[PDB]
């Protein structure tokens, strides 16, 4: 499939990804990484992703969050869940079974697989802050480990979040790498080690 475009644009209404502040205890079921622009995160546990803009966008703008390989020799590749956990009933009722991101907690959610490209991806209403909160959080969930066999096989991804109108015209887009493991905290903390020394 066609390779959709990860670069960083803020955009006319300057969108911008915002994280929680976590560290690396063992225990931790999701952390970011500021300095590798990267989450930690364990199969099927919440991720928060913050939707920060300086101008409010018009109504009708969506967000969409899709995940690509990272590496240049597998970006061609459709994301997909494995096999194993495809079939396991797992579906929280909407989701289809075979899609990795899923988003909890929102009853406007919609599960796109692409009719050309086959590409899989979630997209709910963007919403903006409520009274006394200056941004938006979204509740992502990745249904695989990056080690699933017949699924992400090792492969690092990224997640986009793409604001866009209606009909699809791109508004922004960011994006984070992801790795699901069984340990985020030690994981974050391995690969953070190894990139200070
Ligand atoms: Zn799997």
């Amino acid at each position: 499939s066609s390779v959709p475009s990860q670069k960083t644009y803020q955009g006319s209404h300057g969108f911008r990804l915002g994280f929680l502040h976590s560290g690396t205890a063992k225990s931790v079921t999701c952390t970011y990484s500021p300095a590798l622009n990267k989450m930690f995160c364990q199969l099927a546990k919440t991720c928060p992703v913050q939707l920060w803009v300086d101008s409010t966008p018009p109504p009708g703008t969506r967000v969409r969050a899709m995940a690509i390989y990272k590496q240049s020799q597998h970006m061609t590749e459709v994301v997909r869940r494995c096999p194993h956990h495809e079939r396991c009933s797992d579906s929280d009722g909407l989701a289809p079974p075979q899609h990795l991101i899923r988003v909890e907690g929102n009853l406007r959610v919609e599960y796109l697989d692409d009719r050309n490209t086959f590409r899989h991806s979630v997209v709910v209403p963007y919403e903006p802050p409520e009274v006394g909160s200056d941004c938006t959080t979204i509740h992502y969930n990745y249904m695989c480990n990056s080690s699933c066999m017949g699924g992400m096989n090792r492969r690092p991804i990224l997640t986009i979040i793409t604001l866009e109108d209606s009909s699809g015209n791109l508004l922004g887009r960011n994006s984070f790498e992801v790795r699901v493991c069984a340990c985020p905290g030690r994981d974050r903390r391995t690969e953070e080690e190894n990139l200070r020394k």
